[PDB]
DNA sequence: GCTACGATCG
DNA sequence: CGATCGGTAGC
């Protein structure tokens, strides 16, 4: 079986003070995507590099202590694509590609817009660049699994307060309908609404008040996959047993 | 300190 | 409903 990982770490160097260095080989998965490293190649260590011997790629931030995403995998891939080939976004490390013949994994971290409205404005940019991005590869026919954190809920169902989020970054009207856009329009798949359609599934937990306890929280990291390979998904789960950070890995297994 | 990233309550 | 009520990671 196929087992790919969607994990924002929050932070590499802390995640792997609270045990993910040892999740990544006791979740028996083949390839893991991180996103929000939040530290430079020289901060990483080797261990952050290639984990248990796994092969990595990663593309970091220009600012230090910021964003940066990566993809870990067991086997070898044939080709790495860093970043998307537009500066204004490569410049803050969010997008990353691997290809393993006929698969290719993504590791994703959309901006948030949630600090001021000229990152919202930022934010829109990142969707107008990646949408046609989204439909080239839909068109490439071949087997793709975009993981990450989207910084969208897309539906009511997707996070505990909808009715008072409907002016909030990550839950706006443009946003939600992008979204919708890119499953419907372009033909992606939502693997863990598709896999389950009643459970919401959150994956992200405000640090205000007592939301985490409460389970106030978003689902806002997604693995969004091809026709062909999500028929072959199985199951998935939302992680939680230990905790590495204010998200929560995405688990999703494939019948390859 | 700084940068950067909405749950609660009146 | 609108007004106010931010914990964390790394610099």
């Amino acid at each position: 079986m196929l087992k790919i990982i969607s994990a924002n770490v929050n932070g590499i160097r802390s995640a792997y003070k609270k045990g993910f260095y040892e999740y990544i080989a006791a979740s028996g998965a083949d390839i893991v995507c991180v996103q929000e490293l939040k530290a430079q190649e020289a901060d990483l260590s080797a261990d952050m590099k290639n984990p248990h011997g796994m092969h990595g790629h990663w593309h970091c931030a220009e600012k230090r202590g910021y964003s940066g995403v990566a993809v870990y995998s067991k086997r070898k891939p044939d080709n790495v694509q860093i970043g998307m080939g537009i500066e204004e976004f490569d410049r803050e490390g969010r997008f990353v590609r691997c290809d393993f013949g006929r698969l290719s994994v993504i590791s994703l971290y959309l901006p948030s817009g949630s600090s001021a409205e000229e990152r919202q404005q930022v934010k829109y940019r990142f969707l107008d660049a990646f949408y046609p991005m989204l439909e080239a590869m839909k068109n490439e026919g071949r087997d793709i699994v975009v993981c990450g954190d989207w910084n969208i809920a897309h539906q009511n169902i997707d996070l505990k307060n909808w009715k008072g989020n409907q002016k909030n970054s990550g839950f706006l009207p443009e946003e939600r309908e992008w979204i919708g856009k890119v499953i419907h329009k372009l033909g992606w798949t939502d693997m863990w609404r598709t896999l389950y359609p009643d459970v919401p599934g959150y994956t992200w937990w405000s640090n205000r008040g007592q939301a985490y306890a409460k389970d106030v929280g978003w689902r806002i990291d997604y693995q969004m996959v091809t026709p062909e390979l999500a028929a072959k998904a199985v199951s998935a789960h939302v992680y939680k047993d230990e905790k590495f950070s204010d998200h929560a890995p995405l688990v999703v297994e494939y019948d390859y």
